[PDB]
């Protein structure tokens, strides 16, 4: 009855529901793109599978957005248990990069001194002494005494002398430096733009392949997003904009930002260097809270198993990191390098599936619905007010499931706001609905394939019926338990404006 | 906070119309003819009450025919008809005297007064000797006891004991009457809960047609037991009200609330049985227990005691019916104030003024999320809609709830969520439309259309009914959003289906 | 947990404590006046005297007063069970009053519904007033009323409404019939009165208050600032030490009740004359209103009128007051009060000992860990080590359950600020100062002790004088025995800024 | 307001600018047990020094020590300035094993201040490492290690019988499936600081930081719930014991530390911890929860609080003060043992006794107002709590004074 009294409460013993409601995020790359693979990833828990464009040419993603699909349509002869794959494709931004070794590693020490250059001469060749990167405008967004961040922040170079195309830096912390190696300027306005010319091409790229979401990289205002948008037009107008935040401005201008995305990614990664990495964990509960208000996705994203790409088990500072995620209010947890290039990307996956669910029974669910709840603003709003009334409701009988008839997901999107312990089934006939819902918390989307009933009463029953199937295969709840179905009033409508309290049959 | 909620009550704010809480009113020589009838229903009466502890059964027989000869008298508008419940209020083991001499003897503090059993002075009662019907009272009370007469108005002390009298002091001497209330808070009284008289008067009820029987002076689950056995098969759907008023009933509380179908807080001989002072303490108690289970609750006696004589209310009056809204009362009740006194009218009206301006000041959203925390995980597919339907009206500012329902039971499941919207319950059923005003903020309508083959159609009628009775009654407009609480195919006894909708 | 948990919670045979909190302000009159009397109401829990200026010459109530002292003088001879008796002066004001009945005939009239009635101002019928003519003091009476007004006669039992218009007449109808008797008050809630708030004669009691050393007054009709800024200039710098209590009884004092509170000492709620102004079903909002902010001002509050109305004429008070009484106290008020109770009833002293058991049962049912929790959440912060060693005092109480708060004050400042953050347990409040002894009943849960031993030289010496006087005091009155703890409040030397927990000795 | 508002107000730029008050316990070993290194790693933030006995040799231990105690002394010259440090013992783990008894004398003899008890299981556990330790270590606070399945289900009875608790995750994460282990977490540490004993949460969390400069996005995130969870003090095992960066691990869990305690609701935690005070005649706590509630009240500087035993100051951080507590007093081995206690501050008397008790107290707190003063608590013209006794030689703190800073 109070949060001390919640957490004294919490037991071991208590075993958490079998649905699992915080999406997973997959990063593909060499270790984890062949079919086969990810196939055992679909069936391990990926719900959405990311497209890292930082790399890779056009052709190579589009063979693994290929791949994904198979994998995923390897499932399609059965609808009741087949599970809708998201692709997302994360753009690259304005990224600072080295800078190929001169080729053996080159070891940095403190104390030491390295110049900086833009010769393209050396791009290829670089070493102890010198060392090349592609930001051509370096040389003026950068004071003596300034900070210089290479490789995740984990070797910092003072700057002590500036040029019209060179920099000399000490080497303030020292390690090995290897190529094409991320570079970051913490206190440095950057003049690079945030979406380039490569941007344009990738996100028009994206719109080609019918991708769901896009992960927009470095979002540090309103505009940045503006112009994703402007670019993906009105082909693209149905992708959801997820917009990362990974600087400083990000934070400070969030507001903004989270108004004009349709979602936010917190990338701890870089933020972690842009920003003290002991402010990083403000900057996500913070970011986390401002989107569950303003009921949008939220991806805690970066390092969360980070040393299971090495080992088949994750640290309990990992393990506490994807519960406390989940616990912040986190839409969908994230896997990088864990999924990408490690050695145990299954294990990764399964992990983070066993974590989630074990982290969402220990929710302090009817305190979360009470503070959402008094924020929700009052409309006349069918939807709004059904999907309340539906929450509640599943409170009140222990609902097995809130089963939505959605064509948009709308409805769906608004029971996932307020948190429901059950899952929530959706039932769509839309595949891009289906695939994007994974961005909600809790929502479990499904697929409809059977052609449309005139009579719209045995319309509604049959979509029913399908996600009274679901639920019992996938073991959600059986025969004599209580479901909540959702749907609307009749066909063509815009709104879901009636609740029903169901026994399952 | 519940503090600022206080401080930003303002007095200029205008109340939503339709006053939710339901108004009782006793039918005495001031309000039994049909034309003061008809205008105490338009005043607000929701229930009358029959009080059987004086009256014969031809005298209420009459009564119970005035009040319906009023009531359908608005019949020829199913729309603007008001149904009104008719409640039997039983005699049950009261002490009485003693017919006087009708005049009055007057008692002074310091003399003695002897009470005796010996029927020969029944009819010869004075300053001197009085009389009783209480054969054990000698068994049950000790010297030095406190006996109260008249409201204990009056009180005298036992001073010797006798096999058939009582030698006691006046210690609180005034004007004595004829058959007045006898009333002993030390004493065990071991009269019947259901006595011979009450059997008849309940046999009566069912004949009558009663909704609902206040039983006196319950003091366990028995005694309610017994009263619902009287009852039997043929008047098992009249509610069952136990009425507490005095210590062992408080004490029992929990499974005397078990066994009703509701509960009258008896302030008037409580206030007599137990000290003055813990009355409110009793009162707030039971209305919390009450509202906790769903069960209806009844605030009533001297509630705007000084309207008997004069037009206005005191200060302290009407304080007390705005309070025992803030409470939780189901319903509100006047006595003499509509039986005998001289301004039954102005007393009707200004309990549903104070009710009104009351609920205006509930602070709805702490009420629900505290009815909404405490209420119980259940199967029940009704239950879930009932509480679902209230959240669903406070998120959209719903001007209404409404419900179809046979029994009561999903109107009733609403109810007890307190929802700011009012109920408007739409029904075939006559009986459940009367029994309908135990609850707060159930607005009954009786539906006399015949039932459709066609079941969405009879549905629509129905619906349809209820949104011309809100427009009508001014609870919304077109356009407007309410919520519209039906089953959902035909067949299965439950109220399982909640719809938003504009009011056509 | 919650408050609905709390109601249910509410036992009756559950004892409350020895002590009663709030204090109980009594009326004076012929019922009560005498010293044998005055003894007995005191016995009874009389706290303060009040005297109604509207009747009476200054003759008259100095013999009152100094009844009142006589008989509170007489507990004297034991300053360990001495209560403190405050004496209040309140106001006439600008009461508009009939006008006596004939004198041939009856006693009282009868105005019937619908007949007509000749309101004069001419001084020849200024007792011959009857069915026909009736007369009033109120001189502006006719260049003030509008036709179509209404005119309250007698507590608003009778209502009148204009219909002609003279120069000093007025042709009224009968609205609301009645027995129309001498001297009745009459109120205009719709019309623009001349009356000033402090009339001539006003200005020559409230002198006459300072002369008589009265320690607060209640001035009737106030409805705005500036009256009470007028009252607070004829008080003087003689009587700047005399409580300004304002009446709030009428809409404008309600409207304006903000400004009102700021310039004011304390605040009584009249609910006579203001359930006449506005509609009597209102007056419960205005109460619980005017009561929130007192109490979160941390100012005194006083709930009046018809508390226990049947009381003059029986020896019980109705269900109706019992509750009313007892819903005061749980609202918050600091004073409940009596006037024709103790003032001209024929159960003074029954109606004295009822508010006293109904205030002490009420105090037991307070939501106190509720109550304390908004009062801190509402509480400004400063910045001043007095406010701090209070509540700090307060919730040490509430952790070690104490017998009592003892408070060392010569202003009172320092229990006032206690008591405003309502302890369960009583707060002794010792001092020398006699005026500050009585003035402090105006605060719940605060009793005066008057300390008489000599002020001893040193400062800690005179402490521990203080200290244990009030101890004795507790055991004397059984609010703590031996072995049990109490709070102690004092100064480091000669503002509170010292709190202690000591063991009953 | 609520607590999902209070998540949405958080803010990167607002500084904390308080002390930082839950504990660092530092493993030493190999790459810290140095006289020099051990210096700058109390001047890093390092509160208590653990000794695992799992490996190592009593004679390997006791020179452990002694650079400790050499390093912490050398800064004995200003006790304004002085960081008081403990010393703790980790057993290896029958409750005892029979290297566990002779290891558990050999701490009393070298003069520990704690003892990590593995393997607890039960309170008879408990009660058999009191034993061995007996009255001449009976001011040695006992930790209790939660390491099994059996630990967390008896934890109540452990907890009673024991001074403090430590949340073991590394073999409890073997035992229990490693997505249970922030659940037994949480779980202990809300009943910890319900009872107001020390909590510890220990095992890898700056675990990268063995081999890396700085910490893991995980890592990071791990110490800040760990403090927001109401952790008493957090642990480093590998990262200072056998680890390439110490120095490094150590300074990154006081930053991460005192941004975690600074985006605590302070208000919501007190009212909560309030709500669940046990009602008691005990004068001390009663004065305890008072001065917490006045610090809220007046947004003191600090708390000064004049302890022997160390009571008084506990009490005052069971409620979970804001403001710092600044605990003076004599008994060197109750400074020590303040660490383990989020809030306090300690500071050591030099001073000797005055025979004017009055002088005497007010010495003390002067100490306190020239450390507070000096460390950045506060200034002059700030408000502080003070709790001392009343009359010399009084059996407890009952008294309360709220005083401006000279
Ligand atoms: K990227
Ligand atoms: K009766
Ligand atoms: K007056
Ligand atoms: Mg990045
Ligand atoms: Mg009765
Ligand atoms: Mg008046």
């Amino acid at each position: 009855d109070t949060f001390l009294e919640h957490m004294c409460r919490l037991d071991i013993d208590s075993p958490p529901i079998t649905a699992r409601n915080t999406g997973i995020i997959c990063t593909i790359g060499p270790a984890s793109r062949s079919v086969e693979t990810l196939k055992e990833m679909i069936k391990s828990g990926m719900n959405v599978a990311r497209l890292n464009f930082s790399h890779g040419t056009h052709e190579y993603h589009a063979e693994t957005i290929k791949n994904v699909r198979t994998a995923t349509e390897s499932f399609a002869s059965d609808p009741i248990l087949y599970r809708p794959v998201a692709v997302a494709l994360d753009t690259k931004g304005p990224e600072i990069r080295t800078g190929l070794i001169k080729g053996a590693e080159v070891e940095l020490k403190k104390g030491a001194t390295l110049k900086i250059t833009l010769d393209n001469a050396y791009m290829e060749k670089c070493d102890e002494n010198i060392l090349w990167l592609d930001y051509k405008n370096i040389c003026k967004v950068v004071e003596v005494g300034s900070k210089i961040y290479v490789d995740d922040g984990l070797i910092s170079l003072q700057v002590k002398q500036k040029g019209a195309d060179f920099l000399v830096t000490e080497v303030e912390n020292g390690g090995s430096l290897g190529s094409k190696k991320g570079v970051n300027l913490p206190g440095a306005a950057v003049d690079l733009p945030a979406v380039s010319e490569k941007d344009i091409q990738d996100l028009k790229f994206g719109v080609e392949q019918d991708v769901d979401m896009v992960f927009a990289s470095f979002i540090r205002k309103a505009s940045d997003v503006h112009e994703v948008r402007k670019v993906l037009g009105e082909k693209g107008k149905n992708i959801k904009i997820i917009s990362k935040i990974e600087n400083h401005e990000g934070v400070r201008r969030f507001d903004e930002i989270l108004e004009a995305s349709d979602g936010i990614m917190v990338a701890r990664g870089d933020l972690g260097i842009e920003i003290p990495a002991e402010q990083v964990f403000l900057a996500q509960k913070m970011m986390i809270g401002r989107c569950n208000r303003a009921g949008k996705p939220v991806i805690c994203a970066t390092q969360m198993l980070e040393s299971m790409i090495k080992k088949p088990r994750p640290t309990r500072a990992e393990g506490s990191d994807v519960a406390n995620a989940v616990l912040d209010g986190a839409d969908c947890i994230m896997l990088s390098g864990e999924t990408a290039k490690g050695d145990y990307p299954l294990e990764a996956v399964r992990m983070q599936h066993l974590i989630a669910r074990e982290a969402e029974a220990a929710i302090y669910h009817l305190q979360l619905f009470e503070e959402l709840r008094r924020l929700a603003p009052i409309t006349s709003d069918p939807t709004e007010a059904t999907a309340v009334g539906a929450v509640e409701a599943s409170f009140k009988c222990c609902s097995g499931a809130i089963i939505v008839l959605t064509k948009s997901g709308r409805s769906a999107h608004q029971v996932a706001r307020y948190r429901p312990r059950a899952p929530i089934i959706a039932v769509t006939r839309n595949p891009q609905t289906a695939r994007q819902a994974h961005l909600y918390r809790g929502i479990f989307p499904v697929l409809c394939k059977d052609p449309v009933q005139e009579a719209w009463a045995e319309d509604v029953d049959l979509r029913v019926n399908f996600a009274m199937n679901v639920g019992k295969a996938r073991g959600f709840f059986k025969k004599g338990d209580v479901v909540i179905v959702l749907t609307g009033w009749r066909p063509g409508s815009g709104f879901t404006n009636t609740m029903r309290v169901v026994p399952v049959p």
